């Protein structure tokens, strides 16, 4: 079959993703400059992604579409077209990992993350990984390459010029580049990073929560416990350990609130410590005013918090999850061409397939904050409406 029918099926596909690419982390993009409640550094790294999914549609998609034609070129220049979506992929990655880092600092370190993690700070890191991002993605154009050993045959059959190969990836790129350098050390283990800062924050997220409830049990439980004593010695034991469970949970209203609660728990423990059981008891009994009126409002903004973290975070993962579903076929196809010489290689529709879900990936982003991030799915709202 000629070959430019399933050449317009792909160049077709890669074009309708391009303009989606383009359209929806242009969107991205906009919503951060204009909303105010989305300018924080996670979401610098959020357009920075966007910035590298534009890209793909501007630049990577016409390159890939450029090199499915063979056409002739100095091979040299055909290494860069090659190569440029690896830069795109290569700095999609770090601001994946950028973001699983900065969510893990915001719930393992609330106390210090604004003045650890800040915006000028992450510029900063941004610029660097897309210097790296750049030289790990041209590393080919830097002589790991095959334009040493061209095809001069297929140069031959097609007309080039001295000097030009028949620009196609698997003729210029290295697949020892692409399995061992790019695949296992660039993207496999940064992945297998996020996975693990994943792990951690739900593990904290986990911890923070039994421990929330835990202090809150101990309160009520040790109440109790008072309630029932029969003597000032069991009365100051409950106390002593409300006490420094009270500070352990202080760790205006909020602070009024604690001030209230150790306070009357001192007032109590001085009458415990007089032998005073039934008067230690009734001033114990003040606390349940106070665990109402003010406890119970931080436990149940302090459980907010956190849930909101949790839902943050996986739907950071998910984005993260996307990218090494969109991306790992591709990649194994590759290690199939190399570790098995003795299989046929992947058909060229196979190829077209897994190349086009690559590509994709620069499309479902826009799609998740949609659907999981309320300030998104309202700014997107109010721009296209306006
Ligand atoms: C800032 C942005 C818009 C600039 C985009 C420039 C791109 C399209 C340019 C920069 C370098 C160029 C390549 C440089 C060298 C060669 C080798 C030549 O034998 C065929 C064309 C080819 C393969 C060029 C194709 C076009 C190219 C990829
Ligand atoms: C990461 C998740 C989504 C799994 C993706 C698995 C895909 C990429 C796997 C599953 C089966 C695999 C194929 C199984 C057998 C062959 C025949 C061989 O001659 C060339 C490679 C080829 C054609 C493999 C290519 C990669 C392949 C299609
Ligand atoms: C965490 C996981 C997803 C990492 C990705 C798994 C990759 C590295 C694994 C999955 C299946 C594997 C392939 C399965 C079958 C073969 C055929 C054999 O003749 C050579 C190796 C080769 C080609 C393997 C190479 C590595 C491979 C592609
Ligand atoms: C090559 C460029 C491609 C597009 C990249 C566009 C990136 C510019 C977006 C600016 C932005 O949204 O940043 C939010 C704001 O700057 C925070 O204060
Ligand atoms: C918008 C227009 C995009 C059109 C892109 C033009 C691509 C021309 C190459 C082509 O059609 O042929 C492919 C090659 O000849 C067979 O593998
Ligand atoms: C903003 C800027 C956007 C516009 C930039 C240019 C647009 C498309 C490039 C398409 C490449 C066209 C190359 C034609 C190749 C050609 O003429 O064919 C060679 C022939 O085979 C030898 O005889
Ligand atoms: C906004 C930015 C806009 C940028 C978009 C550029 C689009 C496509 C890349 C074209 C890649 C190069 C095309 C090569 C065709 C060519 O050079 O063919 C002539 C002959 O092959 C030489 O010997
Ligand atoms: C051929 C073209 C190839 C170009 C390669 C680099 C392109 C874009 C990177 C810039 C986008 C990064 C935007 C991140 C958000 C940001 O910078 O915000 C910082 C803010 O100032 C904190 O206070
Ligand atoms: C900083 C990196 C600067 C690297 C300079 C890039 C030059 C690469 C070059 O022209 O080398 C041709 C061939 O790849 C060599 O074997
Ligand atoms: C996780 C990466 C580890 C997976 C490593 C897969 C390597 C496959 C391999 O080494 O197969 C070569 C075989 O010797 C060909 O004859
Ligand atoms: C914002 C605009 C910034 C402009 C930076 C330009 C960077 C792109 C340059 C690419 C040069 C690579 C092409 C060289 C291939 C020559 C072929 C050969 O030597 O065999
Ligand atoms: C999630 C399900 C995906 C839906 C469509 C995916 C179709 C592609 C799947 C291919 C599996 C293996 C194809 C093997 C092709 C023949 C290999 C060969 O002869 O060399
Ligand atoms: C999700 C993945 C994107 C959805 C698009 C799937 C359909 C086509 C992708 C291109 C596959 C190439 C078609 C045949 C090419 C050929 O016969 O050589
Ligand atoms: C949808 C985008 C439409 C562009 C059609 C391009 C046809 C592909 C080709 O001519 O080879
Ligand atoms: C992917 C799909 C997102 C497309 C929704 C259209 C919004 C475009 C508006 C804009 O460019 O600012
Ligand atoms: C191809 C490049 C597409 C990237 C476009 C991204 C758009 C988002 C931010 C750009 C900055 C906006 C500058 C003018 C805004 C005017 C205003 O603030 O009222
Ligand atoms: C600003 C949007 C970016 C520009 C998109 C341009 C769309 C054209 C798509 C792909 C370019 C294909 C170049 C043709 C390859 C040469 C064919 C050959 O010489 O054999
Ligand atoms: C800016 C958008 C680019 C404008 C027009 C798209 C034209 C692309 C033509 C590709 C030429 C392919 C060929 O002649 O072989
Ligand atoms: C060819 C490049 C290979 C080596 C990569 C070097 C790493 C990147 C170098 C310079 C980045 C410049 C921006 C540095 C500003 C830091 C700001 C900050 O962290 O607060
Ligand atoms: C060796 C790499 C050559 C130059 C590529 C540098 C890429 C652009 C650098 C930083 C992007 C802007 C960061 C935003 C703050
Ligand atoms: C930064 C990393 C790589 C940039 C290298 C630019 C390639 C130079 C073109 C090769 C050549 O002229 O022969
Ligand atoms: C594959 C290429 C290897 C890259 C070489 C490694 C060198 C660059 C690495 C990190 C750069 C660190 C940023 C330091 C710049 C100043 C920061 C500051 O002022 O606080
Ligand atoms: C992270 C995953 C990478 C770990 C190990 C790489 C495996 C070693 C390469 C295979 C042996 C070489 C061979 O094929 O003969
Ligand atoms: C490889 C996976 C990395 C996981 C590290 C451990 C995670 C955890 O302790 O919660
Ligand atoms: C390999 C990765 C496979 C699937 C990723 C899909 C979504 C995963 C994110 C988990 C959400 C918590
Ligand atoms: C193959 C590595 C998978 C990368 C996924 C990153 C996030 C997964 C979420 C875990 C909880
Ligand atoms: C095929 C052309 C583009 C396909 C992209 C579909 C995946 C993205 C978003 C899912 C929509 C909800
Ligand atoms: C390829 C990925 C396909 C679907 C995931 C994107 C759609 C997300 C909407 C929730
Ligand atoms: C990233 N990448 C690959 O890994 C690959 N392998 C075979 N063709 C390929 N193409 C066109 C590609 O862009
Ligand atoms: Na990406």
């Amino acid at each position: 079959a000629p070959p430019i029918m399933g050449s317009s099926v792909y160049i077709t596909v890669e074009l309708a993703i391009a303009v989606l690419a383009i359209l929806g982390n242009v969107l991205v993009c906009w919503a951060v400059w204009l909303n105010s409640n989305l300018q924080n550094v996670t979401n610098y790294f959020v357009v920075s992604l966007a910035a590298a999914d534009i890209l793909v549609g501007v630049l990577a998609i016409p390159f890939a579409i450029t090199i499915s034609t063979g056409f002739c070129a100095a091979c040299h220049g055909c290494l860069f077209i090659a190569c440029f979506v690896l830069v795109l992929a290569q700095s999609s990655i770090f601001s994946l990992l950028a973001i699983a880092i900065d969510r893990y600092i915001a719930i393992a370190i609330p106390l210090r993350y604004n003045g650890l993690v800040t915006g000028t700070r992450a510029a900063g890191i941004i610029a660097i990984c897309w210097v790296l991002s750049f030289a790990i993605g041209l590393t080919p154009m830097l002589g790991w390459n095959n334009c040493g050993q061209p095809k001069e045959g297929k140069a031959h059959s097609q007309g080039c010029g001295e000097g030009q190969v028949a620009c196609l990836f698997e003729d210029v790129v290295p697949m020892n580049y692409m399995v061992y350098f790019n695949f296992f050390a660039c993207v496999l283990v940064p992945l297998l990073l996020m996975l693990g800062v994943y792990l951690r924050i739900f593990a904290a997220a986990r911890r923070q929560l039994a421990d929330l409830e835990d202090n809150w049990e101990t309160l009520n439980d040790n109440l109790k416990v008072i309630e029932k004593a029969d003597n000032a010695a069991q009365v100051k034991d409950a106390l002593t350990k409300m006490r420094a469970a009270a500070l352990d949970a202080q760790k205006k209203d909020f602070r009024h609130g604690f001030d209230i609660l150790v306070g009357q728990i001192d007032d109590a423990l001085k009458l415990a410590n007089e032998g005073k059981v039934k008067e230690a008891q009734a001033a114990a009994e003040q606390l349940k005013t106070t665990r109402n009126a003010y406890i119970q409002k931080y436990l149940e903004r302090a459980r907010s918090t956190l849930q909101k973290e949790v839902h943050a975070a996986k739907s950071a993962a998910i984005i993260a999850g996307l990218f090494a579903l969109c991306w790992l076929p591709l990649h194994i196809i590759n290690c199939f061409t190399f570790f098995c010489p003795d299989c046929s290689h992947a058909p060229l529709w196979l190829m077209y397939l897994a190349i086009v879900l690559a590509h994709t990936n620069s499309v479902v982003n826009p799609f998740i904050y949609a659907y999981r991030i309320r300030e998104f799915r309202q700014t997107f709202r109010k721009i296209i409406r306006s």
